[PDB]
RNA sequence: CACCGCAGAGUAGCUACGUUGGGAAGGGAUAAGCGCUGAAAGCAUAUAAGCGCGAAACCCACCACAAGAUGAGAUUUCUUUU
C-alpha cells in the first residue's frame, strides 16, 4: 500500500507500453517484460500509475510488488545494475575470454562458465590481491540468479574465510 | 548272478566347484535443506506472485510378459461359404 502509491517517474529516454496482460518496457538495453495480474496499471507517458481494486490481503501485496518490479525493471534498462564477487584463498585464479569464465579452486579440476549473453563479465587480478569478478546487467534476477550460482561452487568458511564472497560483505568467523 | 559283483576310465546330456553377463548411463516432479527478485509491514524476509538447485524414495528409463485392454488395437498379403 504504502510502497505501492508512490509514482514511478520514468527518466526520459526510456518508454513503457502495457498489452493484455504484459506490460513491457524499451530502454537502451534491451527489452524487458513483465505479466501482472490483479493490478491495473497505466502509463500516462512521464508517471506511471499502479492502483489495486480490493484490500483482501493478496492484491495488498500484489500492488507493491509489481510496484516495485517495474520500479526496478525502469531503473535498470535506463541505468542497470551490478555487483562484485571476489574470490579469497590460495592457489585460486579467475579468467575471462569473454563472455566465459574460468574459475580455478581448490577443486581436483577447473570450472568453465558460459554466463548468457544479456550479462557482462570483467575481472581483475593484477598482481597478488584477490581476484575481484564484476558482472553487470539490466535484469537484476539474472544478475543475482548468475552470482549466486557462483557463489555456490565454493561457500565462504568460517575458520579462515577463502571462499566466493561479494566485495564488503562482512562474513560470520569462529577461532577454530 | 553275486550292490552296476568289485575295480580303472568315460562321449552326448544334466549340473557347479566352472565360464560369461547384470545391477550402467540419462530425464521429470520433489522431501529435509540451499538461494534470486519482492511486498503484505517505506525496513527486514527463499514466498504471498514468479524463478534456480536438491536423495539409493516416486514417474520414465533396463529386462520379461501383455489387446479376454469386452475400451477385445494397427499393418502386409491371401481367400471372398464345404
Amino acid at each position: 500500500s504504502r510502497i505501492g502509491k508512490s509514482p514511478i517517474v520514468i527518466p526520459a529516454g526510456v518508454t513503457v507500453e502495457v498489452k493484455d496482460g504484459i506490460i513491457t518496457v524499451k530502454g537502451k538495453k534491451g527489452q524487458l517484460v513483465q505479466e501482472f495480474s490483479d493490478v491495473n496499471v497505466t502509463v500516462e507517458g512521464d508517471q506511471v500509475l499502479v492502483e489495486r481494486s480490493s484490500d483482501h490481503k493478496d492484491h495488498r501485496a500484489k500492488h507493491g510488488l509489481f510496484r516495485s518490479l517495474i520500479s526496478n525493471m525502469v531503473v535498470g534498462v535506463s541505468e542497470g545494475f551490478t555487483k562484485e564477487l571476489e574470490l579469497v584463498g590460495v592457489g585460486y585464479r579467475a579468467a575471462n575470454q569473454g563472455n566465459k569464465l574460468d574459475l580455478a579452486l581448490g577443486y581436483s579440476h577447473n570450472i568453465v562458465l558460459e554466463i548468457a549473453p544479456e550479462v557482462s563479465l570483467e575481472t581483475i587480478s593484477e598482481a597478488g590481491a584477490n581476484p575481484i569478478v564484476k558482472l553487470t546487467s539490466f535484469d537484476k534476477q539474472l544478475l543475482g540468479q548468475v552470482a549466486a550460482k557462483i557463489r555456490g561452487f565454493r561457500k565462504p568458511e568460517p575458520y579462515k574465510g577463502k571462499g566466493v564472497k561479494f566485495v564488503g560483505e562482512v562474513l560470520r568467523r569462529k577461532a577454530g
